């Protein structure tokens, strides 16, 4: 049922950002993002990917961070739903902003790049650039300024 769902993925939200076993927290985490996978239904996988991006952002667990990371990558790869990749770019983009592990800043930036090499829609394209600008002014790592750079030159050669 809806509704059940609903009340299936709003315990294991509420469970995930409490608890304090780390495994216990990824085995929410794998749980939601398989209903979220398994879902047609938009509601439902906007609440999932609200919920996902909330727990990686409150989390000091660097492992479950980018765990996340990937799962929200590959939904926003096999989503057709302009609304949902464009909040996942958002709540990329926040993540990468912020995170002081240099390893989660460029796994981002790939799915990043990844994402708007695959994208025939010049607004996300384009707000992917200035995510992907931002992240290079900001940056104090030669080699990160210098990946995000030849990004971006592909982009602009690619269209």
């Amino acid at each position: 049922d809806s509704e059940e769902v609903n009340e299936r993925v709003k315990q294991l939200a509420e469970k995930a950002k409490e608890a304090t076993d780390k495994e216990e927290v990824i085995e929410i985490v794998k749980e939601l993002a398989e209903l979220a996978k398994q879902s047609t239904d938009s509601e439902l996988v906007n609440e999932i990917v609200k919920q996902l991006a909330e727990v990686a952002k409150e989390a000091t667990d660097k492992e479950l961070v980018i765990y996340i990371v990937k799962i929200l990558a590959e939904l926003a790869k096999q989503s057709t739903d302009s609304e949902l990749v464009n909040e996942i770019v958002k709540q990329l983009a926040e993540v990468a902003k912020e995170a002081t592990d240099k390893e989660l800043v460029i796994y981002i930036v790939k799915i990043l790049a990844e994402l708007a090499k695959q994208s025939t829609d010049s607004e996300l394209v384009n707000e992917i650039v200035k995510q992907l600008e931002e992240v290079a002014k900001e940056a104090t790592d030669k080699e990160l300024v210098e990946h995000i750079e030849k990004i971006l030159e592909e982009l602009k050669k690619q269209s």
